[PDB]
């Protein structure tokens, strides 16, 4: 079961560690795709109607196009990215992942996020350059961790986050 997300921009279908996005953008709509391991995503837009999407609400099965990326077929103008592993630190509080990519003004960066005694606790990574890293623990939404992370603002370091996260276990 994905939860559904439509709005001008387009169509987000979110399982804990998957999204699937469709962005009405320029020329039409192109996709972004991620689970745990693997982030794809279109660089001219694809062949999937506001029909296929409101099928796709409708009964919960994912296009073709989806399918196979999904089975490893990758279409021939799309990016493919290797993610890292769920962030060592959060590992233990089964966190969700999501990714944030260059449609809505970031480098590729995966967050993995955890809410956590009201707060929100979020490692945000380059994908391109992994060990740049945001460690995040605030009242804000996990995207915040990616905002930071694109701004070159310092996050807490590795021993005030396990030490936010061990007080959350």
């Amino acid at each position: 079961m994905y939860s559904v997300k439509k709005s001008k921009s387009g169509y987000i279908f979110d399982k804990p560690r998957e999204r699937i996005a469709f962005m009405f953008l320029k020329d039409g709509t192109y996709f972004m795709y991620h689970d745990g391991r693997i982030l794809c995503y279109s660089l001219k837009p694809v062949d999937v109607s506001r029909e296929e999407l409101e099928e796709f609400e409708r009964t919960g099965e994912p296009p073709e196009l989806i399918k196979r990326v999904k089975a490893g077929k990758y279409p021939e103008n799309c990016v493919v990215k290797e993610l890292p592993p769920i962030d060592k630190g959060l590992a233990q509080l089964n966190p969700n992942r999501k990714c944030v990519i260059i449609f809505t003004g970031f480098q590729d960066t995966v967050i993995d996020y955890v809410e956590c005694n009201g707060e929100t606790l979020a490692v945000a990574r380059l994908i391109d350059e992994p060990g740049k890293v945001c460690r995040f623990a605030g009242k804000g939404n996990y995207k915040v961790a990616a905002v930071k992370l694109k701004r070159n603002e310092p996050c807490l370091t590795r021993e005030e986050f396990l030490k936010k996260v061990e007080e959350c276990r």
